[PDB]
């Protein structure tokens, strides 16, 4: 699988002019006020990934922020509720049509409780994801070539994803639940941006 | 305090031609499936209430539904995700212009973990309001006057709730936040009804 | 207040020729192989009640026992399975027409999770019951007069409860569902008895 | 190894004119409200399987329903109190003549605390249940052989697991107290139903 | 009512050639090897104490450590095991013919969960305790005259506890499991002293 | 009680010419990225206090300032971890010369696990400290006089504690303990707002 | 390795003419009051072992016991409390002069937390114990080879265990400690049979 | 199999520590210095060999060890130092005060996961696989094993790579203030540790 590797910013949008793009991000951990977005890696569902590697204190992202922001293209995430915070954070832009198949699993996958994208590529698709390179410096001045294939493997297969749990959100009659849902994702993640990510603003207590 | 008792829907729109109305439920408990709506209460915010008793397997409460469906008046609820899921499970209609003073708390009274109904109503309005009806038997043939009362004093102070937390939600610069809540909302207690009463859908895990 | 204290045993069933009878246990605690059975309380419903001291290594009873064993007398409880075990661990009968307070409670008071004794007397009955008492040496040889009337008025309004209880049985249509429980709790108990009393046998694990 | 697959329903009951009948189901999660039968599988012990693949909407199943109705069989269940509640659910009907192998092994099995179907058929039969089709679209229009398979061995062998429960069961002294607990199974089921799921109706709270 | 008040030791046995001696301790906190002993109260049961301020550093007190090594005196404690802990680090010596009050409770008030003075004064004797003054500067140089007061009422009552204790013991003829635990009680509180003070080293794990 | 309000900043440091300063804030809650400080409180230990509200967006305070950098005058707080980290963030300056009535608390009474400061002034002060005002609306444009002696009420007895707290740490020889922890506390502060608020950094896990 | 099976009780004691015997038991689970003894076995340490199958309802095992009573025979268990426990509440004996390799690994390997019995023959003896066995049907009329091995295995390699305990015992100067554990241990073995084995009997609460 | 030396009691001189920082690591028989006496102290300089010091049972000095220890132009390198610095001071009386701790490091820098045990961080950081199965074994025998002696070795040959490693994560992400006043605190958490408040985070709430 072809994948390109980017300093800052993708050169153009040749490649992106589609109508669905999946979106991953890698960084120095979970907390985007502290932890720096390092990688934004994309792909258009070809089996190819473009990979773009984010430097400390970068402010702009010309093209990968106009896809982010470009209401014709929905960006497909896992977990998107993570990568929409610290996109957001880093750019100031927040994407506000978005399809997540994390969201989607626990909506569809119901015969489970592991709605991670390891087990959901394991069972739709007989893919099999490491996760070995997770825990790594992504903010390293060089990624490696292990680094690089599993940042680009979070991004390969999210097209497929996406039409297999469309096709269950018809069946089972949730196209609308999942719709509203993935309407509320970016304030969900606004909120967390904003102090309350560890809140279900929907709980009683 | 004026409450008028009535037996299955209000007997006209009279004392609701207005732009938003305080909406209040009693059950016999928390799980729409099982527990049966059986008291619907309304205010106007004039410090008047209507008690409106809903009977065993009663199907249509055309006044009180109209007054659900209209988008130009906004329901305000406390905790309005039970009161949306009963009142949707029950008579068909899901409201979707919305304000619930619960999520508002939680986004303006950042200074406590308490955003009990008792509580918001004893720090902002210094009103005591008193649970002891609560657990009681709502679907009674003939209600108590404790029960009555307890059941209208629920939505007599919500509209002078929401106009403090209005100027808060403005203060704090946070309305677009609690817009997108309350959006959603109505979507949320759908989701219970469907079954993710005991999911937070946005969650990791 | 007319409580009759007697030694081992009702002198005769002359104030029990009746169609179902209150029964309460007074033990050194919540281990029948360990816990001996103190005291057996007794009510026919008419506000009088039986307090019958059971001596340490006491084996039979044959008047209490020709009531537990009686077919056409239902023997009404709060939370029989307790008193049920001790009663068949002591003299070898398990009463098997038996009706529980605490079980109609979880099947009819569904909007509280409160089921005790002292709760459902407060607000079914608006009476006051004192739990001071229930942690006192019961097997002393000559008991209190707060302990005798604590005793006494763990069984006083039995009667009242239960009819209470069968309407809403009856109003939410869980009679049926209501009778399989009772017919199941004299082998609850004997499970409690054998060995499995922290076990819920029909859970999954 | 020889598998019969229908669609809908059993062609007849010419395989089943016996004194007990393994079942199982696959479905699309735990919640039968939410969470559709997908499929039902028999076995008359003979070491065949039937496997029935049952449409979303359907609303009848003659021929299963037929067993699972007769008194004079015995519906052999692992955890029947899920199986039962969908079946129940699914098509109305609530079988009451039942044996159930996880029951059994909590009242033989007391040297473990390990209570699942591998664990058993491990145990008492050498025989290696495979656990990994569990979570799988058991929804789809074409089960795999994998799929297809599972169903099959989850009610190949409880026949053999019953001959050795009840032979444990008898040598023990517990036959009563099982059966007793069979008998209130289909009411176990019955009351998650009606939403007391999460509930042990017998416990003290 | 009568207190008397040393400092460092006893003048004199005088008052404690007796069978039994109530004994108590209030230091700086529950560590011994950090939290001196400030306080050592004894009472002969005639309804008086002694009170005797140690001071930081003390190392002897030979007519209190006469009393503490006599085995023809049974020294009373509540929850002994913390007292011979930190008398046995002060001072050198470990009582070894001892009674304590919370292990006679626990082996007795078997009907009840609560084995504080506090609870057992209430209930045995009807006498109040007030813990105010448990938390309060112990290592003061002039101790307060409520930290006197309460200091003795810890040592006042506990000769008629063990008189009752005693008997319940004889009554349910666990006489001799409550010695072995009085034997071993010196050795548990030597393994707390030497590191073991989070362990129950009789458990599984 | 002379309480001083201000706007914004102390007019003047006429009563500030000391040693040590009692310090406290008020805030709209506990996350100093989302929520403001309202107002902070001095007060000089002669039982006077200044309330000095702080508007939205305010970024000096030169005064106030002053004081907090002036390395010849210790900042009393109690849990200054907090406070330190909402005046750092508001004004930019830490203070580094600093005490902590709560770490000294848990430095020194030993005999107690509760260290908030309303236990502690009613034990070492015998002062009644009310905390009803602590959830109430910081940020309003007026406060009321029962927020504004509240604020005050918890400046004003911190040198007294700081002074019993000193002859504790002397007396138990914990004096260079307690410098070292006040000397991180500032750093302690700079984790939190760095994102380690949740993390014990000295922690094994 | 030699394995001598018998039926019911050693035939004679010609094997333990010894200071110390290794013991252990099989049983139908942990409960003695419902789990039966079925295996006692025994290793006078030379390699070789007796395995005695107990029968239900057994009452006596007169050279068995004989060893257990004999106070000049130190009895060695791993977790004696549990063996203890069962063979007192089948025979009627309970064994005094005991060591229990558990609480000799707990009183000297604090250089971990795992204290069972395969860790600790792995780590002292390089010696691998399997405990796959050990969930089987010890009441079987015919024991497995694979049980029989087992069963031996669990006295194989006790007085092995101890002579290295002692050994670290000594060098830790634990010896007196260890010592009053062994002489409380079957009192506590006593306390679980009475109804306090969920209880440290030592513990505050 | 590299090159260890065992000593019994004390380094024989300070030949091979003339240097500004040293590896540091103890085994003792558990995790209670009141109770848990130190075995053994193992030192590495760095050159890919290690000292591995067996300490009596009652052993009162080391002084040439302790020397090392009280060096201020030193920085004593530890894993988890917080422990180490609890038992070496309990043992010797002297509390080191220049000091690196890996695990704060890791703390402060690998902020993309939860796992800062020394396994995790050596296989990481330097795709160093470290064995654990040594680390509950009877530290006080007499004669150690040699799979103990490499085990302890190993626990010190790789704490300064791990260390520049850090430095540079410190400085990329502007750390190294903070870092330093945690490092300065430590030795004071450890007393704090000795003195009774092992089981208290002296700066939480409650
Ligand atoms: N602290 C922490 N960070 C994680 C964990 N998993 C992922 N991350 C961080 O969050 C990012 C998520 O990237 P991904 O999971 O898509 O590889 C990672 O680059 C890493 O920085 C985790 O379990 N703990
Ligand atoms: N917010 C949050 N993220 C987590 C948690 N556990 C794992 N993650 C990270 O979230 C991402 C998605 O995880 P997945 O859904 O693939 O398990 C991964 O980077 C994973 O490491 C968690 O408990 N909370
Ligand atoms: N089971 C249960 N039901 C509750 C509880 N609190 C409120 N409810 C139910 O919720 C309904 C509406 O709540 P309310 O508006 O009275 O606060 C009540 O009529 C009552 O049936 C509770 O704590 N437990
Ligand atoms: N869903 C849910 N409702 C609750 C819970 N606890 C209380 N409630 C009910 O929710 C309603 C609102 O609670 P409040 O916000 O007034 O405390 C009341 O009827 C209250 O009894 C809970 O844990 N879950
Ligand atoms: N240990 C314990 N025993 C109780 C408790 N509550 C009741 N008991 C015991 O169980 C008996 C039940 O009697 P009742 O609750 O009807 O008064 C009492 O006589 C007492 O021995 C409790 O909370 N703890
Ligand atoms: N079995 C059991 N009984 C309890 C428990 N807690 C309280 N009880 C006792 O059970 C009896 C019934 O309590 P009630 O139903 O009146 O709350 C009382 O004696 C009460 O003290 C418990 O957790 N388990
Ligand atoms: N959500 C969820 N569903 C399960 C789980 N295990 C089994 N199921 C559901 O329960 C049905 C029956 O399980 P089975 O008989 O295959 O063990 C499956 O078809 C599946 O839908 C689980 O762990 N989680
Ligand atoms: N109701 C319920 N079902 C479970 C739970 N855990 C697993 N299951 C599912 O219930 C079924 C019982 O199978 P077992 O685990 O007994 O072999 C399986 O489908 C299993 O996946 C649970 O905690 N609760
Ligand atoms: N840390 C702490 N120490 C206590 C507590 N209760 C009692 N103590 C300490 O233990 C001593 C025992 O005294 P007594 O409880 O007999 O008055 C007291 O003097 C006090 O130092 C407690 O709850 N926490
Ligand atoms: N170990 C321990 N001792 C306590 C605790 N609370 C109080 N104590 C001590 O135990 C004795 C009596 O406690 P009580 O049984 O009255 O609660 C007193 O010496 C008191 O200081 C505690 O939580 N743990
Ligand atoms: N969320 C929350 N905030 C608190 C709590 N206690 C205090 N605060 C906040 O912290 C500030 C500290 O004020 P103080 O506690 O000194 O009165 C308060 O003004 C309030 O905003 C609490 O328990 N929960
Ligand atoms: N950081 C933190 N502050 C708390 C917590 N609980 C209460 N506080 C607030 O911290 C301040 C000091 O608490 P105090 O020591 O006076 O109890 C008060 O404003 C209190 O409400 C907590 O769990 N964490
Ligand atoms: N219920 C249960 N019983 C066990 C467990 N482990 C051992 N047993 C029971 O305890 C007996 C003695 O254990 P063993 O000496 O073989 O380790 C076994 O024969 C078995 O009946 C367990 O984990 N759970
Ligand atoms: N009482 C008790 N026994 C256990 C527990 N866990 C395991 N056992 C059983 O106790 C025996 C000794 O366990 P070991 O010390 O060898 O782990 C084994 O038969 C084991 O299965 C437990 O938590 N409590
Ligand atoms: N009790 C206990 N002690 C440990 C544990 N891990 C390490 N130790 C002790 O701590 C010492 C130092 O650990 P090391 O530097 O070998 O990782 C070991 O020699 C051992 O005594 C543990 O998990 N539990
Ligand atoms: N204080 C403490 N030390 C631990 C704990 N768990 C493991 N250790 C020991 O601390 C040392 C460092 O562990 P590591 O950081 O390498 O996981 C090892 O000796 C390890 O065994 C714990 O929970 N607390
Ligand atoms: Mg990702
Ligand atoms: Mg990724
Ligand atoms: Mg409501
Ligand atoms: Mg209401
Ligand atoms: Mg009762
Ligand atoms: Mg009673
Ligand atoms: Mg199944
Ligand atoms: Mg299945
Ligand atoms: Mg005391
Ligand atoms: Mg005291
Ligand atoms: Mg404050
Ligand atoms: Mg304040
Ligand atoms: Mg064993
Ligand atoms: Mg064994
Ligand atoms: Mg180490
Ligand atoms: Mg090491």
């Amino acid at each position: 699988t072809e994948i390109r590797v980017h300093q800052g910013d993708l050169p153009n949008l040749d490649n992106y002019r589609i109508d669905a793009v999946a979106v991953d991000t890698e960084t120095l951990g979970l907390q985007p006020h502290r932890d720096r977005l390092c990688v934004v890696q994309l792909s258009s569902g070809d089996g190819t990934a473009d990979v773009i590697q984010i430097a400390k204190g970068q402010k702009s992202a010309p093209n990968l922020v106009r896809l982010l922001s470009d209401r014709d293209i929905t960006k497909i995430f896992h977990f998107g509720r993570f990568d929409l915070a610290i996109l957001a954070h880093t750019f100031g832009v927040m994407p506000d049509v978005v399809f997540c198949t994390k969201i989607a699993s626990k909506l569809t996958r119901t015969y489970t409780d592991r709605h991670g994208l390891k087990e959901i590529c394991g069972e739709l698709l007989n893919v099999n994801i490491s996760k070995q390179q997770q825990s790594s410096d992504w903010a390293a001045e060089t990624l490696s070539r292990a680094q690089i294939e599993y940042a680009a493997s979070d991004v390969l297969y999210l097209h497929r994803l996406k039409d297999i749990f469309e096709e269950r959100l018809k069946r089972e009659e949730r196209e609308s639940v999942a719709k509203a849902c993935f309407q509320f994702l970016p304030m969900r993640a606004n909120l967390d941006l904003l102090g309350w990510s560890e809140i279900d603003i929907f709980a009683h207590s």
